[PDB]
């Protein structure tokens, strides 16, 4: 004790095409509308859908509701381990269809 | 190193009697059009279009 950790640097890098991704993320937007609306079940919350509308950053929209659609540690790590916008959101949705 | 090349002709063809060839132009251009919509998660954006 303590550890110590070296680390990379800030990753700066999202994929092109915002189109595509900006209408994944108004269709990550319907599924977790669709989610939590029917999903009060797992003391979900509805103050989470007024942080997704009047935003602009895809990265803190995605971050936003993979958060605040919760479970366990584990697979917020392995969204953590994701270095791509466009797959994130594939997690997420396989995700809330799961459940 | 470094290559010459010669040439006799110059051969290239542009369109006569442009009414079928503008309907393979719509058909391909909308046909491209549906195969860059595919790309949900690789590359190729829709704004090469």
């Amino acid at each position: 004790p303590y550890l110590r950790a070296r680390g990379e640097v800030f990753s700066e890098i999202f994929p092109i095409d915002e189109a595509v991704v900006r209408v994944l993320v108004e269709e990550l937007k319907e599924a977790f509308e669709k989610y939590v609306a029917n999903h009060k079940s797992l003391r979900l919350d509805r103050y989470q859908l007024e942080a997704v509308k009047g935003t602009s950053d895809p990265a803190m929209l995605a971050d936003t509701i993979a958060y605040h659609a919760t479970w366990t540690v584990a697979e917020k790590q392995e969204i953590l381990e994701l270095t791509d916008l466009e797959a994130r959101l594939k997690k997420v949705l396989g995700l809330l269809s799961r459940d």
